[PDB]
């Protein structure tokens, strides 16, 4: 008698989470873990927290109380005091006592996973955003003993090394950049993975892995990720990292003497990166992130040019600003194509005679016409309202880490040196690279702007806005990203600089650039 | 870059023990020796309503083995020692049925809560000889599968039919499965006692030992409730008989006794030693020492060729387990006698005998076999042994052999019966009609034509009658010489050579001893 058997239940996974000073990330992080597409009855939670200066243990307690019932079992290990290690130089410093405790904690979770007869233990760092809900399944599918998903960061940094130095140090190899950029996809044998990775406790070799104490043959630095990575060579467990698709993101780790506000803003920049091509990462339905309140960053006005039909750029940029606690006046761009040639003459507009595209030798486009007129209207509004220092934004740009603090301090430095300035490039395309641009003395992170090529974001002074309107550019219309290099007299073509008599613009660029385009 | 092997699946062995002290050294010994990794095994043990030291045996075993297993759960309950609504230790009152169903549901919840792959139920008196039974059952990849355990009778731990009312039902499938005629894993409506549940299967979630299913309307019986639970879960119960897995005592009536159980499980140990080495106990439990006696006979003999050590040790083991003590009579090797030593004894064959099957004359083995029985006959007369019991060395003891044989001799001597010979093991030849009953003495018949010498009781008056005929001059095979002496041999030529055939011979009925190999 043939009789069909019912399906096998999903593998049993223990999600082990260590949390110290992570209240900034838990709404986005724990919310992602809830929504993992793995049956919660085949999932268990293991949570350890201590040495907190923020309200990390409170947020965890409330999340766990909220989801305790959906899971197979929950383990809760808080420790309110002490709030910091007796041998630390700061919270972002990795002392040996901190290295030891975290090693003991991951061993504790590992033993905890073994004792409950789980199939897998998945480690997730508290600021590791596992955006893809299928990540756990895809990692279980590769059938590796220790496999990790390649999480994306703002820099080359990711949760894996391609080389190692026979003394445990990091090592570049030709394979890193290809894997990191998803040019080669697959699951690659690597000497080091960390942050988030999946251990398959079904494999016999997993019985020989340990996070603490180090292997008897260990002879390297007291460093948690090195100790575990060495446990894998001795167990002959090969570590793998996969990038076959996107899984999640993570912030670049700070230095020892970094602050918590550094870390908080770093994870906020992670949320920005996600929004470059994804919807904003949603929080848990039981945890709320604290209300933020924006400001103008000390400028007199913050503009953002946006064409009304570009709705999604608008919503993205306003989300990107809200999270940075930045507020702006939205300025509706002039649709150049919507201008019949009658309305073009009604404003006295004529192209700069004999203008050709620097790459296709073509005339001024209706699109560039509207772009110029949008900035021109902002210059007109600057003079009307007498705005001393205004910040101008276009609507398709990605922000650097610590954008607000880094910009507010250059303005404070420029002011304390009383620098006579008209225009400060916050984002541009530096066309003069063969020798460094002339550093501006006494003002850190500021150079004299040579030939540039964009208008993504700049700071304009009321003096500068007068100098630009003064040139009467409407009659000699030129792409605004070239009208400016003409005005600070660094444009290459001399024929163009002839049509403008008084080219007296003090133009400086922020160095390095704080704003880049989304698409490149 | 190769991946390491997967660990063995995770099994929880659930063990409900009540009044099992007679079995646990043997049963637990079998379990602790299963070929399946101990780290991939967990123990769940619950005991209560004990009248024997079951609690102490399990505790003694658990304390020893605890440190080798993934986990040990342990649920003892010393008081009360018996159910308030019971009629005896072998009575299954509703309170017992309810408590047992709850303990199995308790184990099923335990196996689930600990993320086990399988829960294995083994009753405390189920002997799992085959160490591969657990691995073999896991391999069949079923959701509820039981190994077919062997019993002394047609009983086993499965049914082939179940009525619309939940009652047992015979089908033509049962006997071939039971005898290992068909060897597979067969879908059946009932398995119990020892079976394996696959907790990896989504359907195993719907299984429950207690409470009964909402649609349940049958008797408040534990095995029925679980069987109906699989039905509602659309889980097919299977039983496999591909090889031998283990043995199992036949259950007893409600008004049965603890000693009936202890001796009935000893018969499993006996049935095991028929074709296997004896079933060893756990190396962490000591079995209770046994004090052998003589059963009231003046002597108990056991004929054994000195060369046949295998037979000797087996019989000695079988006798010790039954608390019976014997006098080993080294047999007479009829083949080792050169013709001159045959003549020294003055032995002539009965002129004309030929085997009723292949027609050969009397053999050398049949000679020494007669001389061994003959030499014991002399020793009964020598020592004045009123009643003695004679054993050969290749015979299979029935259940309750000791008490049943003692009780017969007791009814015999109470009725003052003029007896000479009592077959305990034989081959009955007259089978057309029943042999004659001996009034006022149950389980005893006047022996007609018989044809074996496995086991028999003999009296001093009988030992004299045999030696009186002086058979060494007219020697038949010893098993034909007796039906001559009590005047039933079909060959009147053979009965002619014996002038006086006055022997009073009887037979236990049914027989208490049978041959091992046929
Ligand atoms: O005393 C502590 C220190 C850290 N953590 C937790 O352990 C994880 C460490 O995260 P961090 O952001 O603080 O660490 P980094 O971003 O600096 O990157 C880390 O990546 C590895 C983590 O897998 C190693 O911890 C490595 O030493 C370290 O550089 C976090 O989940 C943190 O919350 C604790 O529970 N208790
Ligand atoms: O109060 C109790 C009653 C019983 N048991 C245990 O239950 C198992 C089965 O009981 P028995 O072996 O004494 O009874 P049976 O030999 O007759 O076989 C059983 O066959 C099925 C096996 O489950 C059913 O349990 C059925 O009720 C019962 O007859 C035994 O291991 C016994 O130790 C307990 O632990 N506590
Ligand atoms: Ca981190
Ligand atoms: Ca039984
Ligand atoms: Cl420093
Ligand atoms: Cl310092
Ligand atoms: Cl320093
Ligand atoms: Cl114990
Ligand atoms: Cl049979
Ligand atoms: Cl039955
Ligand atoms: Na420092």
């Amino acid at each position: 008698r043939w009789s069909p058997e019912s399906p096998l239940q999903a593998p049993r996974v223990l999600i082990a989470l260590l949390a110290r000073n992570a209240a900034h990330a838990l709404p986005t992080t724990l919310g992602a873990l809830e929504r993992l597409r793995h049956p919660r009855e085949r999932t268990a939670l293991w949570v350890a927290t201590d040495h907190n200066m923020d309200n990390t243990s409170t947020v965890l307690r409330e999340w766990l109380v909220a989801v305790k019932s959906l899971y197979h079992s929950v383990e809760w290990r808080p420790a309110e005091e002490p709030r910091s290690y007796p041998d630390e130089e700061g919270p972002k410093h990795w002392s040996d006592s901190r290295y030891e405790h975290v090693m003991k904690l991951r061993q504790a979770a590992l033993k905890s996973a073994r004792d409950m007869w789980a199939d897998y233990i998945l480690f997730v760092d508290a600021d590791n955003l596992i955006l893809n809900p299928d990540t756990l399944s895809l990692l279980i599918a590769e059938n590796k003993t220790v496999v990790a998903p390649m999480l994306d960061s703002r820099a080359a940094y990711s949760n894996f090394w391609c080389g190692m130095t026979s003394q445990g140090y990091y090592k570049r190899t030709p394979a890193y950049i290809p894997i990191r950029k998803r040019d080669r996809r697959g699951c690659f044998a690597v000497p080091m993975v960390h942050s988030t990775f999946l251990i398959d406790l079904r494999k016999a070799a997993s019985r020989n892995l340990a996070f603490y104490p180090p292997h008897p043959d260990y002879t390297w630095s007291f460093d948690d990720i090195i100790v575990f990575a060495f446990s894998c060579k001795q167990a002959e467990v090969q570590m793998y990292v996969c990038n076959k698709e996107e899984y999640g993101f993570l912030p670049v780790p700070l230095r020892a003497h970094s602050t918590l506000q550094d870390e908080a803003e770093s994870f906020m920049h992670v949320q920005l990166e996600v929004m470059v091509k994804h919807p904003p990462a949603e929080p848990s339905r039981f945890i709320s992130a604290p209300t933020k309140t924006p400001d103008k960053m000390g400028f007199d006005e913050v503009f953002m040019i946006n064409l009304r039909r570009r709705q999604d750029r608008r919503e993205r940029m306003l989300r990107a600003l809200q999270a940075q606690e930045i507020e702006c006046r939205l300025v509706e761009a002039v649709d150049g194509k919507a201008m019949n040639t009658s309305q073009v003459e009604a404003l006295g507009i004529q192209m700069l005679p004999g203008y050709r595209d620097p790459y296709h030798g073509r005339p001024l486009t209706k699109g560039e016409l509207g772009c110029f007129l949008s900035h021109y209207n902002i210059w007109k509004e600057v003079v009307d309202r007498g705005l001393q220092k205004s910040l101008v934004f276009e609507d398709d740009l990605r922000f650097e880490i610590f954008f607000k603090r880094r910009l507010m301090n250059l303005m404070r430095d420029v002011e304390r040196e009383g620098l006579d300035w008209d225009l400060i490039y916050v984002g541009r395309k530096r066309m003069q690279v063969e020798h460094p641009e002339k550093a501006v003395p006494r003002v850190r992170n500021l150079v004299e702007a040579d030939y540039s090529y964009w208008t993504l974001a700049y700071v304009i002074s009321l003096q500068g806005a007068r100098k630009l309107l003064a040139a009467e550019p409407l009659s000699k219309m030129l792409p605004v990203d070239e009208f400016l290099p003409v005005m600070f007299d660094k444009h290459p073509v001399s024929e163009y600089k002839a049509h403008f008599s008084l080219r007296n613009l003090h133009a400086f660029s922020v160095e390095p650039l704080l704003i880049y385009p989304t698409h490149y």
